[PDB]
């Protein structure tokens, strides 16, 4: 049958008599139709119809199966590889000519940026009442926090980019600290990312600062001026005991990227402050850990050793790692009453995964649903996270090495936490689900472009619909109807092998049970 279509999305392609090869039922013929949007296959061969559709922003690679020399059953026709934690495999006669029409128009829809094409987020043109792109105020949020004030203002240095182009354009460093400071910093932080103000404690004022990894190199180069903005992030504090610094990193990462002009604070270099590394893996690692998840994890899971088979993916343990690390920083921050400068290399990877997850455990406001989009919009946007780069959005270089998820991994965090306080979370799994589904799709601008310069030089707010604007118009479907009931505002998750579970409802969500 016809796939429904949204608004500004077409048929491209369709293909009568294809059989799709399902692993989990059996081959099913139908048809199989293309649009600008999704994959769409349907067969009335079956009561129910059965029906496949997937969004094409989930396709990775596009394989011919089978050629000119194939006479098994259905050897002939294409498989999609998908980052979904699933691939779909398909089955075209060779007489019905209708494969490399599919193919192309697959590859063609599936990875329009690779084609001089627009991504469908710029096609959509749904409208919505609610619009998710006024949801986040950089000087508003700051104000809920009680920013500026005495101890903390906001510069405007950055406004035009020109401080950091991957930092928002609004930035909050210790009041006692001026402009032509900041510069000095910016050139001892990777990339300009200097440390700037995420969060700060309603009553203590210890503060979750961000940033880079200083360029220390491999001779111990100093910044009186870093040193002293460090120094400033600590008088800033009442319970004025020395500060912690969290490198997410393992010691033996931090130690080899000063070796290439990065590194960490030194003992020397920074007196008041006590440095942790965290251990969690770069996103390469990252990236051939869900690898191996998909492989034991889908078509179908062998019983016998899924648990050493699922030690093997290390999936768990790092998610472990990352939660362990977002708890130690708020545990610091509120038992410790002490201000915390979160880092790694780059500052946008796995700096973004422990700021927003300890801020989720600090602040209830965060666990509201608006909360959480302002969180994402805050933490992970505004802040750099290269989404277009780790995702690949439309571009057809599969074994593109900058693709990993971390952002998945977050959000599977945040499940983790939704598990253990299933009352403290105002959203529920079908929301995070949604939040994943759509960071693939691209049906919303909330998700493209690396940064919050570039998402402003392509207008996105005016060109494109905001993920928020779809979920804040029908909150039922995606409100928890547990919570309201949890007073204690401070949330502590255990990160341990025996508290985690693996998130069954998105990792192995295909097969029909």
């Amino acid at each position: 049958e016809e796939p429904p279509l949204l608004p500004g999305e077409n048929i491209k392609d369709m293909a009568k008599d294809v059989t799709y090869i399902c692993p989990f039922t059996g081959a099913v013929r139908g048809t199989l139709t293309v649009t600008n949007y999704r994959l769409y296959f349907k067969s009335m061969e079956r009561d129910p119809p059965f029906v496949l559709d997937a969004s094409l922003g989930v396709i990775n690679r596009v394989e011919k199966i089978g050629g000119a020399s194939s006479r098994g059953e259905n050897s002939y026709g294409l498989e999609t590889v998908c980052k979904d934690i699933r691939n779909l495999r398909f089955a075209h006669k060779p007489e019905g000519r209708t494969r490399r029409s599919i193919f192309e128009n697959l590859m063609k829809y599936a990875f329009p940026v690779s084609n001089n094409l627009p991504l469908f987020a710029f096609e959509y043109k749904e409208v919505f009442p609610e619009n998710g792109w006024k949801l986040y105020d950089p000087l508003l949020e700051y104000r809920r926090q009680g920013i500026p004030n005495e101890s903390w203002r906001i510069t405007k240095i950055n406004e035009r980019y020109e401080l950091c182009d991957t930092y928002p354009a609004l930035l909050v460093v210790p009041a006692n600290i001026p402009d032509e400071e900041l510069k000095r910093v910016a050139s001892f932080r990777s990339r300009g990312r200097i440390p700037v103000l995420s969060w700060i404690h309603p009553e203590s004022q210890a503060t979750i600062t961000r940033c880079s990894q200083p360029m220390v190199g491999v001779s111990g180069k100093r910044s009186k001026e870093d040193e002293k903005y460090l120094q400033a992030i600590m008088d800033s504090n009442a319970q004025s005991h020395k500060i912690f610094i969290f490198d997410a990193r393992p010691s033996v990462n931090a130690v080899a990227n000063k070796a290439k002009g990065g590194g960490y604070e030194s003992e020397d270099a920074y007196q008041n402050a006590e440095l942790v590394f965290l251990d969690i893996h770069n996103i390469h690692v990252m990236r051939e850990s869900l690898r191996k998840l998909k492989e034991i994890v889908y078509p179908n899971i062998e019983e016998t050793h899924w648990l050493s088979n699922l030690e093997s993916t290390h999936w768990l343990e790092h998610i472990k790692l990352i939660l362990a690390g977002a708890l130690r920083i708020a545990d610091k921050v509120e038992s410790g009453k002490t201000s915390v400068v979160v880092h790694s290399s780059d500052g946008w990877d796995r700096t973004a995964q422990l700021t927003s997850l300890a801020m989720l455990m600090l602040d209830g406001y965060y666990r509201t649903i608006r909360g959480f989009e302002v969180l994402v919009e805050k933490e992970w946007l505004s802040f750099g996270h290269r989404f277009q780069l780790r995702v690949g959005h439309g571009d057809k270089n599969h074994a593109d090495a900058d693709r990993s998820p971390v952002f998945l991994q977050f959000i599977d965090c945040v499940w983790q936490m939704t598990r253990q306080f299933p009352t403290a979370f105002e959203f529920n799994e079908y929301f995070l689900i949604t939040i994943l589904d759509h960071l693939y799709s691209c049906l919303f601008g909330t998700f493209l472009c690396n940064s919050e310069q570039q998402r402003g030089k392509e207008n996105l707010p005016k060109r494109t619909v905001s993920l928020w604007s779809y979920i804040n118009s029908q909150l039922e479907d995606f409100t928890n109807p547990l919570y309201g009931s949890y007073s204690n505002h401070v949330l502590y998750p255990v990160a341990s092998m025996r508290h985690l579970e693996l998130w069954v409802g998105y990792y192995i969500r295909w097969n029909p049970r």
